[PDB]
């Protein structure tokens, strides 16, 4: 749909409006990233794996490589513990989308792209009070990089 998407880096105290994916098949090699590319035709991975780490800290942001969308401030990730994709509260209702539903017994909200809603997850009442919420999104999606353009 050609709506536009706000972009609020909510940490950063910026608010930038960028259109909807629009583009046609020919722009997906010239315009995404040296991985958006390869990862276009592997979902992420052609081997089932290719390392084992996992060695970061509290900056970046998450940055949606499935579609160029840049969202979640880290403070909204994990990183010590496990690092995993999956989360108590979020940036906005701006490049993500859910829609509620009860279906664990509790709060069951699904968790989309709201410019790409190609799989990622879904959000479970879970967690301590009050950040009680328990996002997980599972795609290729999940690159990172700095928290805007500081680098
Ligand atoms: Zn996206």
């Amino acid at each position: 749909m050609k709506d536009r998407i706000p972009i609020f880096s909510v940490a950063k105290n910026r608010v930038e409006m960028v259109e909807r994916i629009e583009l046609s098949d020919d722009e997906w090699r010239e315009i995404l990233d040296p991985e958006a590319f390869r990862v276009a035709r592997k979902a992420g991975t052609e081997p089932p794996f290719t390392g084992k780490y996992h060695d970061l800290h509290d900056d970046g942001i998450y940055r949606c490589i499935c579609c160029g969308t840049d969202l979640f401030d880290s403070e909204t990730k994990f990183d010590s513990g496990t690092g995993w994709p999956s989360f108590y509260d979020v940036v906005s209702e701006h490049n993500i989308k859910l829609r509620e539903d009860r279906s664990l017994g509790m709060v069951r909200c699904e968790v989309l792209c709201a410019r790409c809603d190609a799989h990622l997850g879904h959000v479970f009442d879970d967690g301590p009070r009050p950040t009680g919420k328990r996002y997980c999104m599972n795609s290729a999606a999940l690159k990172f990089i700095p928290r805007d353009q500081i680098g």
